[PDB]
């Protein structure tokens, strides 16, 4: 007979996860045991719950949705920051934790793992801000419903959930789970919006003869980037991606120009979208970063705004649309209009050049690019992309360290992938530890930690004493986790030369993750970030308008 734990089991199972990451804890820890009972589902580990849910992010991103487990409030509050994490980045990443007993509730008892009140509600009051969908679970008899509630919304909104349960409650039965299609399918689009949309959309480029494309980073949640490349094509134009989206269009098809994100866009493409007549924004994310500084941020009167359920043509408003059904209508009755555009020395000390360059020859189909917060963003964004090669930045939430959990997370997914990881010296000390869990787990993961021993990107924003940071031994510390069984490399690299010998070594070695310092200077930075940091500095402290 089922229960809270098989039926939340399957039930992620049934959408794709193979895999949830948890933390013990006395609540969740009855909760856990049930979890396991599904065989194609299993039970990873992680050090602490902050990384757990970055964990389950990266997850999300690889296989489409992901999942976690906590203790109550202690695990769940640090867990917090990753589901913002999610719902900024789009991520249908479902929250799990424990919960006091059914007799407790409104018991006038205090709790541990709580702050003292005798009320318990705290937390999901919390989770509610920053969660499309925040369920608690105290009756058995509820679970089902409510479970599929927290699941099916998250689909559906591409947002993360939160699904509370109290740790008695975890083991009672349950009912049964109904087909999976429950869950899935979705409200399409209203024909007779989506047919005028797509007519005002053509008067849009029609009345123009050089259209531009530019691709959002919302694009993944819409499931789009297959009806893109048919409109593309269909058109002809002149693509480009935005600050996020990278590896979000192909780089092979001929209209694709490259990366437009304002004064910093890779080389030839600022140009392409300021001569054109009209740009066609397929879900973007303008903001102060984006913008950089509010500089690059298409207007209406030349722009259709193709967000993900609501649409907007120049002086017309249209919602209860999809993006991707959009696309498709669109790439039927379009016209082809079209904007056509027209090694270095080892031994010596290493340079960013050098290593952005050397690490772009790892470029494989089969390679997805993990680029941290700091200056590995503008790195990724000079670096061609072969087909079916990816990239992960994590640009609208930003917490610096997300890279390593959602690197081991995204590697559980795809462990058959080439998974190569752009890390800072700073970002990489806040959550170091689960590079352990890479070795638990023996994945053949690359991580290339940028050591330059300060937060750069901060230095060029506003320097400071706060930006110097403790230096480590960065590639003496895969050691100190193998420890006793497990089996990875711990790599140096402070020249041009013993870059390519590191590469070799990690491109080598399988049954484990490769770490490898590559030692630069601090100051050694790309040009976009020098003219980036001074559009946000001065945006980010702009004064008051008195009244
Ligand atoms: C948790 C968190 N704390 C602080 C910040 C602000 N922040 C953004 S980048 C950054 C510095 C990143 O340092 P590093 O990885 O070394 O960047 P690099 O020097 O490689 O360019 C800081 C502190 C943040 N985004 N997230
Ligand atoms: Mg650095």
């Amino acid at each position: 007979t089922y229960t809270v734990g098989h039926y939340l089991a399957t039930r992620l199972a049934q959408i794709g996860l193979k895999h949830h990451f948890a933390v013990a804890g006395d609540y969740n820890l009855v909760l856990l045991d049930q979890l396991l009972k599904n065989k194609d589902l299993e039970q990873v580990y992680c050090c602490n719950e902050l990384n757990c849910g970055f964990s389950a992010e990266g997850y999300a991103r690889a296989n489409g949705v992901g999942a976690a487990v906590v203790t109550f409030s202690v695990g769940a509050l640090s867990a917090f920051n990753a589901i913002g994490g999610a719902y900024a980045e789009n991520l249908p990443v479902i929250l799990i934790s424990g919960a006091p007993n059914t007799n407790d509730h409104g018991s006038g008892h205090i709790l541990h793992h709580t702050i003292g009140t005798t009320d318990y509600g705290y937390q999901l009051e919390m989770a509610k801000q920053i969660t499309c969908a925040a369920v608690s679970i105290t009756h058995a008899e509820d679970a089902p419903a409510l479970i599929d509630h927290a699941i099916r919304t998250a689909l559906r909104e591409k947002k993360p959930a939160y699904i509370e349960i109290a740790c008695n409650v975890a083991a009672q039965p349950c009912a049964r789970p109904g087909p999976v299609s429950a869950l899935l399918n979705e409200p399409t689009s209203d024909e007779e919006t989506l047919k005028a949309a797509v007519e005002a959309a053509l008067d849009f480029i029609e009345k123009r003869e050089k259209p531009v494309l530019l691709v959002g980073g919302k694009l993944r949640a819409a499931g789009a980037e297959e009806a893109v490349v048919e409109l593309a094509d269909a058109l002809g134009c002149a693509v480009a991606t935005m600050a996020a989206a990278k590896s979000f269009f192909p780089e092979d098809h001929p209209g694709y120009v490259g990366t437009y994100w304002g004064e910093v866009s890779s080389p030839g493409v600022e140009e392409i979208v300021d001569w054109a007549d009209g740009i066609i924004c397929l879900g973007p994310v303008f903001n102060d970063y984006s913008t950089v500084g509010w500089t690059a941020w298409p207007k209406g009167e030349n722009v259709v705004l193709v967000d993900p359920h609501h649409i907007t043509v120049g002086g017309e408003e249209f919602t209860g649309i999809h993006l991707k059904d959009f696309l498709t209508a669109l790439t039927e009755r379009v016209p082809k209009k079209d904007a056509t555009l027209d090694a270095a020395d080892p031994n010596a000390p290493l340079t960013r050049a050098e290593l952005c360059r050397q690490i772009q020859g790892l470029l494989n189909p089969n390679t997805t690019l993990i680029a941290e917060t700091g200056d590995s963003w503008f790195n990724a964004m000079r670096m061609k992309l072969p087909h079916g090669a990816r990239v992960e930045l994590e640009m609208q939430w930003g917490h610096i360290g997300w890279s390593v959990p959602a690197t081991f997370g995204y590697a559980v997914a795809e462990p058959e992938r080439r998974n190569v990881l752009m890390v800072g010296d700073g970002s990489f000390q806040l959550t170091a530890q689960e590079v352990a869990q890479m070795v638990r787990r023996k994945l053949p993961i690359i991580i290339f930690l940028i050591n330059n021993r300060g937060y750069t990107i901060e230095v060029k924003i506003h320097d400071g004493p706060y930006n110097n940071i403790k230096n480590w031994d960065y590639a003496g510390l895969m050691e100190v986790f193998n420890a006793e069984d497990g089996k990875g490399l711990g790599l140096k690299a402070t020249t041009g030369g013993e870059l390519a010998e590191a590469i070799k070594k990690a491109l080598a070695h399988r049954e484990g993750p490769t770490l490898i310092e590559c030692v630069i200077d601090r100051d050694d930075c790309t040009p976009e970030l020098v003219t980036w940091g001074k559009k946000v500095a001065t945006a980010n402290a702009r004064p008051p308008q008195a009244i």
